[PDB]
């Protein structure tokens, strides 16, 4: 299964793929590319094995939500993966388009550790 993460989810790339592993780690074009600008080690995800993919073109509908989010969200919604992101309003979007978008610490807690519900 993919997992496509958001650029929201940046620089908590470490955790999420040394901690959970086993999933097919997907980043978007704009999402590199924000990593660049901002200067963000996106390097740390191709080195654990996050792959790039950029669609042609899909048409994007999101009001609220910019570009580089969109198009991670998009990628997920075109695989049917699982969408990491931080953004509240991007993972409730994401959710509407039917693509399970959740939290970096909740991936974290499905990194399948089987921890005893602890307070």
């Amino acid at each position: 299964m993919f997992a496509v993460i958001s650029p929201s989810a940046f620089g908590k790339l470490k955790e999420i793929l040394g901690s959970n592993k086993n999933y097919k780690f997907v980043i978007t074009t704009l999402g590199v590319s924000f990593a660049i600008k901002s200067g963000i080690d996106i390097d740390s995800a191709l080195d654990r094995g996050v792959i790039v993919r950029a669609f042609s073109h899909k048409p994007p509908k999101v009001g609220n939500l910019p570009q580089y989010e969109s198009e991670a969200i998009m990628v997920a919604f075109e695989l049917n993966a699982l969408l990491i992101a931080e953004d509240k309003d991007v993972i409730n979007k994401a959710k509407e388009l039917g693509v399970n978008a959740i939290p970096i610490e909740e991936l974290l807690a499905s990194s399948l550790e089987h921890h005893h519900h602890h307070h």
